[PDB]
């Protein structure tokens, strides 16, 4: 059965996010990924031919729960600034919940693994998100800005607080998550 | 004087080989070797690894600390000094990003402590201070401080990493639009 193809894939995606965010890319053999998933690695292979083919279907697992979460979010608000704020704090609460799907892109995007074409694939992920803000730009709701400047005060933000939160130096209240998006919208605003 | 320069070349290395191997990596021996000098003199002036590096921590952080102050001071309001702060930084870290990177490793360490941060807090007050009463007087969002870390310091790290890497030019124009952005982002919008 597919289902059952599925529930073995997800658990070599997941025995890889979890292994890779504890222990880094280079101490992770495809023998302790299959151990971690509670398979063997002749069954891995049914799956995936390498470490390297496995490390990207993790990435794209780990990226499109996260960006097809964040546009589900974004799509019930009614503007720009409604749709950004309902994305923020769910961005924000699967961080807090599942610090590893963070650490894994994270990891990943700043290795040698990464590419351009890994990075337009999740841009087109995150089409209806990017158009938006764009759209907004051309429109006079967004400071007309370079895409790292957005970046900076609108989305990185979330990952530097979701870690101080899960380390102590910050409480992740409802309260705290809506006055940091607040101020995130103030910066990329156009006045 | 040659005190302070035996002592700067040890600094200096540790800033360097740390910031390129990290703490673990790099042993008494390789900073003394890459200081052009003995482990023998190194000990003349720090008694172990541990006190090398806490010495190194405070010497980044009190060149980085005194160049935000002076020009956190020259400002003629607390915008303008938060301005000519958020340049004098941003230039730091573009010419010695080493700097940003020793700092950065040091306190997501296990040799981090409250009594550090809490001195680098002291060495700051007067900018701390400062904000705090902005934060009742109308001008900072009287939100906790480390949304203010979050917006107004943390980006300028994040940023000047950006530019290195060549995904971000940091030109004097750009610098500043960047400080706009960190400035709306904390500044309390009540009355306009």
């Amino acid at each position: 059965m597919r289902q059952r193809d599925d529930s073995k894939r997800i658990a070599f995606l997941e025995a890889t996010v979890r292994e890779v965010a504890d222990h880094g890319f280079s101490a992770t053999s495809v023998g302790k990924i299959a151990k971690a998933a509670g398979l063997s690695p002749a069954t891995l292979y049914i799956y995936y031919e390498d470490k390297e083919q496995l490390l990207l279907a993790t990435f794209y697992y780990v990226s499109d729960q996260v960006i097809d979460a964040a546009l589900d979010s974004f799509s019930r608000g009614k503007d720009l600034r409604e749709g950004l704020r309902r994305q923020w704090h769910t961005l924000f609460r699967i961080g807090l919940e599942r610090p590893e799907l963070f650490r894994y892109h994270e990891t990943f995007t700043h290795s040698a693994w990464m590419t351009p074409e890994i990075q337009a694939r999740n841009e087109s992920r995150a089409a209806n998100l990017l158009n938006a803000v764009d759209q907004g730009k051309q429109s006079g709701l967004i400071k007309p800005v370079p895409f790292p400047l957005l970046e900076t005060f609108m989305f990185r933000p979330i990952y530097h607080l979701v870690q101080r939160c899960l380390q102590g130096s910050f409480e992740g209240t409802d309260e705290h998550i809506e006055l940091a998006f607040n101020m995130a919208w103030d910066a990329v605003a156009d006045r």
